[PDB]
């Protein structure tokens, strides 16, 4: 037996409930992790909303995790008993003391690295990774726009921007989050708590607007995106912290000057065990070579994540926070 | 006084009508075009049945034609009375004895290409021309799916396909369009009269599908382009021959693979007197060399320009057709 956090219905954080349950045996290619810390992701909020159904009732949640492995199964080679690993795609139940997965979305943790590190990196981590160099190649000098950039996802896109040598422009609900990305590393920023985003990057611009725009708030910025960037130039819908973005005509993407959408999905960006394992070859390289950093962590024991989940859809949080259990 | 045909309303083909008109005195930057030849588009039926508001009625109709400069504007340079010219974008009045517009929509045309072949080629060449060239640069060997392959668009893109190397698997109605496009240059055809396309698409990219996909009929195939799209491929959605895709949620994006969607305008890429030069230069180029051809154009008098509409809007159509006045 192990504790894990569940709901038997969809619904608001009073869903959640912390008990006992028995992990599942191992399959030939499964890896049983004895989780250190795990993370705390805004679409957590959406299984258990039920925005993302889930495949029964009840079910666990959470794919982003780190610890230590405690079986393998025997088609399983990769790793051994033992092995410090973590991951950030996968399916659900993370948000356990042991948590059972394909070894395909796991990946080696080097020995350098700590499991709240991990847990705060690794999915928002390899997101930052698909968003700014294959998505759209962001390359030195570009002026991009990137909403809640004092986020999870905004915090390290702030890092990983500057890194870059890009310019990025980072939309904030208050001049406490401001200072936050902008130490971070942003460009610019702007505080659409009250601003005229559109306004301010067609300024920041010279008129040129954006080449990119990505969007994680969703419905309440779609306009705002679609004001800000440049002709020809790619919105990238990642997110749906506000609400989704629908009921779109697609005519409105040639009256904001023929652009471009998309709405990736970090699964599909890290699709192979492998793909992963140079995604995140990336990102642990960014952090060991200084351009990435954490320290700075909220924790929250795993049977208050509900606690935790409220902060999060509250937008009372800054960077990564990560559960412990 | 000229003729033209305008409509006092918006509706279906009997709006049109086939008067006399006093055309206006060029502006400083404007050139008085006197037509030999007019083009046919399906945009044309859009504007009459008010899919696309006019800024006043009556209106005229059309933005592709190709004729004698008459007059010019006391700052035109580029242009002398006597000049054989041809254009594709502009304001509405093509379907004219004489259209006046700006100097920054004509290109002057080679003595070696008639007005029948320019207004058979300008604006749907020059679609072509961005879609295959800027939109998404097919490269050698690439397999891309192309709707209505037997169309207006369709059959230059055919030709275009065929001399970039690429693999275009044109849809088309009919075994008799399919043999149309065959002929200039379709790698595959698909009748989507009857057939699976994304079935088809699958087998014939042995389960790749497609990196980029070009629909000009909009809503009847706006799944059959998501569904024969490749992961992180793009759909271009350039037309609305069966009607505009609309109500869509950018979650489908992610649901079909993280894929991207593009609702592109000539306007956009030909938005200067000049990229529009550079691009009619290629086009212009294309038919020089014989890789683009035309020869087979039906030819309508410029007052039965209903009788002409009425056809193409009815998918009774091939290729390139033409009005006369
Ligand atoms: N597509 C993919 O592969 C992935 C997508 N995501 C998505 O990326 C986004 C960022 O996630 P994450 O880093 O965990 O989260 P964050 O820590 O960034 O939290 C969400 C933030 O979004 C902003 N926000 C704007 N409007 C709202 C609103 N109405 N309610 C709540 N928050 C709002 C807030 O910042 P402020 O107060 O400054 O506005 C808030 O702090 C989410 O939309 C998430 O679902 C995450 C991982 C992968
Ligand atoms: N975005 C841009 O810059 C431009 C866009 N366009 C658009 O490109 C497309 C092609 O235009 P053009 O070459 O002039 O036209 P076409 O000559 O290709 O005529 C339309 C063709 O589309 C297909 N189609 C499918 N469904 C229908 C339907 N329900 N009703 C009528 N036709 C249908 C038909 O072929 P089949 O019978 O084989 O299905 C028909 O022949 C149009 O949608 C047009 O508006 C044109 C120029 C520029």
């Amino acid at each position: 037996m192990a504790k894990r956090i569940q709901f038997s219905t969809v619904g608001g954080p009073e869903v959640l409930e912390y008990v006992d349950f028995e992990p599942e045996a191992p399959g030939p290619q499964a890896v049983v992790v004895r989780n250190k810390a795990i993370g705390l992701n805004f679409i957590d909020t959406y299984y258990r909303s039920g925005l993302y159904p889930a495949p029964f009732l009840p079910s666990g949640l959470g794919a982003e995790g780190a610890g230590v492995v405690e079986a393998v199964g025997d088609e399983v080679t990769r790793f051994k008993v033992g092995d410090r690993v973590a991951y950030g795609t996968g399916p659900l139940g993370a948000y356990s003391e042991v948590h059972v997965l394909p070894e395909a979305n796991l990946v080696k943790l080097a020995d350098s690295v700590s499991f709240e590190q991990a847990a705060a990196l690794m999915l928002k981590g390899l997101t930052v990774q698909y968003l700014l160099r294959q998505t759209y190649q962001v390359k030195p000098g570009e002026i991009i726009l990137f909403h809640a950039a004092a986020g999870g996802v905004g915090s390290l896109a702030c890092q990983w921007a500057k890194a870059l040598g890009a310019k990025l422009i980072g939309t904030v609900s208050s001049p406490e989050k401001a200072a936050h990305a902008k130490a971070l590393g942003a460009w610019e920023t702007i505080d659409y708590s009250h601003e005229d985003v559109a306004k301010r990057v067609l300024e920041l611009t010279d008129g040129k607007k954006c080449p990119v725009v990505y969007d994680g708030v969703g419905q309440d910025t779609w306009l705002t995106s679609l004001d800000s960037v440049a002709p020809r130039g790619l919105v990238v819908s990642f997110g749906n912290a506000s609400g989704p973005v629908s009921g779109v005509n697609l005519g409105i993407l040639a009256q904001k000057d023929s652009v471009y959408v998309t709405r990736p999905t970090l699964g599909s960006y890290a699709n192979n065990a492998q793909n992963l394992q140079t995604m995140a070859d990336e990102l642990f390289d960014m952090l060991a070579s200084g351009k990435l950093k954490v320290d700075g962590i909220e924790q929250y024991a795993l049977k208050d994540a509900a606690k935790a989940q409220i902060e999060l859809s509250a937008r009372r949080t800054t960077g990564s926070t990560i559960l412990i259990p």
